[PDB]
């Protein structure tokens, strides 16, 4: 598995976190998903990171790859 960290923007509280870790999951391949709250990163263990991306984004949130 390839390890993917993201930034993430717009997260207001825990639910937010928890949204963005059930889209990225959504995603086939994605072996983990842990987004931390007060970094407002994800680490994602997937088996390009743009689709993880879009996946947040179509979520309602922003994500940088870092
Ligand atoms: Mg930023
Ligand atoms: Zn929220």
């Amino acid at each position: 598995a390839q390890t993917i960290n993201l930034q993430l923007e717009g997260m207001d509280c825990t639910s937010c976190a928890s949204s963005i870790e059930r889209a990225i999951a959504k995603v086939p391949g994605v072996q983990s998903c842990q987004v931390n709250f007060a970094l407002e990163q994800a680490v994602v263990s997937y088996h390009t990171p743009q689709i993880l991306t879009d996946a947040v984004e179509r979520a309602g949130y922003h994500a940088r790859v870092l």
